[PDB]
């Protein structure tokens, strides 16, 4: 059939737990020195020429949870640069979350605009962990908790999103960070319960004291307009990490290894599918996803695009319709039930 397709579907299936075991984190700071990028799997490789603050939010960072985050993309700019410009630096690296623990305003509506670009428009699935800001957006996750008192200092909400992205990158795809206790944390503000669960409500991701210790109140990003299509369970952190590792592996092999390289009819489109399932049936095994995934062409995507093209659908079945050429267009809709969900969430991949 597709032997070069189903190979990368078989290396992606074998390594989807670690890889969702242990995120990417990109991670932007303002400094004078070892400026550009640096990877950073370890303690050991942090640059000795950062600040002690800027060295203390990449060690926040490397905290994880259950584990550690696999590695840190570090980007280093001179105060004063534009940040669009890391920004336009990380479209082409692959990270999980973002964070900028010294980011001011105009910084945030950059990456709250530029996360949502990637994932909406580009179909590159990108989150950010940013501090105090109404995204809106199963992308953006809003960290609202001040004057987080760890050991004898106090961090600030934009500060401590370097703790909170390492947190969630260490979490596996199976557990939640709802109610994850944060042994580091020695204290917190003073918050009614009111406010604490108006917030969470309202998208906020916030530390709570609860029955002696200080834990996550509720892993929640910061969408709160639902539709039919996109509602509550697009609110959990850890479905949408679920649906962004799946969308961004058939993706990856989809572009990698089909456009351009298999001519794309109708029955390569129906050999893809299969591939596709394939490894769908694998992430089932793993506990990633319910059983009977299911993939099929886009129907009304592809009804869109060829009446774009000038196609008239009068006198076409279904059937012709599903099999007519789109050029190197790829117009797949996947349903997967993530585990212990309680709705199925339909998957549109377009390429």
């Amino acid at each position: 059939g597709l032997p070069s397709i189903n190979i990368s579907f078989k290396e992606l299936a074998t390594t989807v737990k670690e890889r969702s075991a242990r995120g990417i984190i990109a991670m932007v700071l303002k400094d004078a020195k070892a400026l550009g990028l640096n990877e950073i799997h370890e303690k050991e490789d942090i640059p000795v020429d950062l600040s002690a603050e800027n060295k203390e939010y990449i060690n926040l960072a490397l905290m994880g949870n259950v584990n550690t985050p696999n590695k840190l993309l570090v980007y280093v700019i001179e105060g004063e640069a534009d940040i669009q410009t890391a920004l336009d630096f990380l479209e082409t690296k692959e990270f999980n979350y973002l964070c900028m623990p010294k980011a001011v305003e105009a910084d945030k509506t950059a990456i709250k605009n530029w996360i949502i670009k990637l994932r909406d428009i580009d179909k590159v699935k990108v989150k950010a962990v940013l501090g105090k800001v109404v995204g809106n957006h199963e992308g953006i996750i809003n960290f609202t908790t001040e004057d987080v008192l760890v050991g004898e200092k106090k961090y600030s909400v934009d500060e401590f999103t370097s703790r909170v992205a390492g947190l969630i990158a260490g979490t596996p795809l199976s557990q939640s960070v709802t109610y994850t206790k944060l042994s580091d944390v020695v204290d917190i503000p003073k918050m009614t319960k009111v406010d604490a669960e108006s917030k969470v409500n309202k998208g906020e991701l916030i530390l709570i004291k609860e029955a002696g210790a200080i834990r996550i109140a509720r892993g929640v990003n910061s969408l709160t307009e639902l539709t039919a299509e996109k509602g509550e369970m697009f609110q959990k952190i850890k479905i949408v990490d679920t649906l962004d590792i799946i969308h961004s592996d058939i993706r990856k092999v989809i572009i990698d290894d089909y456009i351009g390289k298999v001519t794309n009819s109708y029955d390569n489109k129906c050999l893809l599918i299969v591939a596709i399932k394939s490894y769908l049936e694998e992430l089932e095994k793993s506990a990633l996803i319910e059983s009977d995934s299911t993939v099929e062409i886009d129907f009304e995507a592809q009804k869109s695009y060829l009446k774009s093209k000038g196609v008239d659908l009068s006198y076409m079945t279904l059937q012709e319709i599903k099999e007519a050429n789109t050029g190197s267009k790829v117009f797949l809709k996947a349903k997967i039930k993530v585990l212990d969900a309680m709705e199925d969430i339909d998957l549109s991949i377009e390429i």
